[PDB]
């Protein structure tokens, strides 16, 4: 079983206050 | 079975408060 | 069974105050 | 000219991604 | 002339990603 | 003329990763 590129920026990211996930499964993420 | 670029931004992401998951399966995400 | 490049920039990142995770599965993560 | 708690939380904050401003007069707050 | 307490929290700030001004008179806030 | 306690917190701040500012004036702030 095969997952690619998930998540994908091609241009600049100011910033990220938060959380860029690529694949959550369990648990917490109080980002 | 295949998954690929489900997120994708071609452009400059001014900011991220909050949650870019790319593929999220369980548990929490307070972003 | 194979993963690859769940998250990408192909581009310069300004900060993180956050969390980027690539692969979250299980705990906590307090960005 | 008295000006007072012009802003007022008496409890917990759990975050600001954006700005409490007291008092703005000018300029700019891209918050 | 008096200004006071213009901001003020009597309780347990979780974070601020962002700009607590007490009070802004001119220019740029890039929270 | 008097400025006084312009920003107060009577309790524990968990974290700023952006800007708290008492009295800006002028030029720049990329919190």
């Amino acid at each position: 079983v095969h997952h690619q590129k998930l998540v994908f920026f091609a241009e600049d990211v100011g910033s990220n206050k938060g959380a860029i996930i690529g694949l959550m499964v369990g648990g917490v993420v109080i980002a």
